[PDB]
């Protein structure tokens, strides 16, 4: 029994089926109170929401599904006919994400791709009927942000105005990617400061009074 299955089970037990907001709130409660997990969380999630609403993307690529928290967050804001594709190398995470989307009622909008991003990116156009991407959410292994961005470009998946949105650029950090994009005339960058997810960390003092030998 994994932490990820425990999160899904908590959602099935407590959230309202077909209600994406309820699903996000159930995840946030469980991870705030019971077990830390690497979901983007509601603080950064609000920022994501504002960006998605600004750009109204028709085709979004997510790198890194995990439990589906960000896939639920994004897909609930997509217009009719818009699509999210999400890449997940861990088959256990891919299954959880699909059940989460199902529970939320968002399964029609989202396609899960099982595999490593660097292996899947070159197959997008032919296998998933993609021309260029409107938005890319990066939230997978931090050392893959830069090489995958380069591969996206190589494969002709970026157009003028494609919006890349990257989590964790301060903590744990993505320093090669951040330096690259900030220094490149091919990208115009903006930083949105927020807070790392679920950081009310419990600790305590133990008093132990010696009673004699
Ligand atoms: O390490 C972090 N994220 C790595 C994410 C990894 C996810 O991306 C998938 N994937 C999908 C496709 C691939 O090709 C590779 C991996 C993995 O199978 C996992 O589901 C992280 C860590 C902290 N932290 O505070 O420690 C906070 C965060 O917000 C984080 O995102
Ligand atoms: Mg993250």
């Amino acid at each position: 029994d994994t932490k990820e299955q425990r999160i899904l089970r908590y959602v099935q037990q407590n959230a309202k089926p077909g209600d994406p907001q309820s699903v996000l709130e159930a995840i946030d409660t469980y991870c705030t109170q019971k077990e830390w997990a690497m979901n983007v969380g509601d603080a950064k999630g609000q920022i994501m929401d504002a960006v998605i609403r600004e750009y109204s993307p028709s085709l979004v690529l997510e790198l890194g599904a995990y439990c589906g928290y960000s896939a639920v967050r994004m897909a609930r804001l997509l217009q009719p006919g818009a699509r999210l594709l999400t890449m997940e190398i861990n088959p256990d995470c891919a299954a959880i994400t699909q059940q989460m989307l199902n529970f939320a009622g968002l399964q029609d909008k989202v396609t899960i791709l099982n595999g490593a991003s660097q292996d899947l990116i070159p197959q997008l156009k032919k296998k998933y009927d993609v021309d260029t991407l409107d938005m890319v959410f990066l939230d997978h292994w931090k050392d893959r942000y830069l090489p995958d961005t380069l591969l996206l470009e190589k494969c002709g998946l970026l157009r003028k105005g494609t919006v890349l949105l990257a989590d964790n650029v301060i903590v744990p950090g993505t320093p090669d990617f951040l330096a690259y994009v900030r220094g490149s005339s091919s990208f115009e960058c903006t930083h949105y400061s927020s807070y790392l997810e679920y950081m009310k960390v419990v600790d305590g003092l133990e008093k132990a009074i010696y009673q004699g030998p």
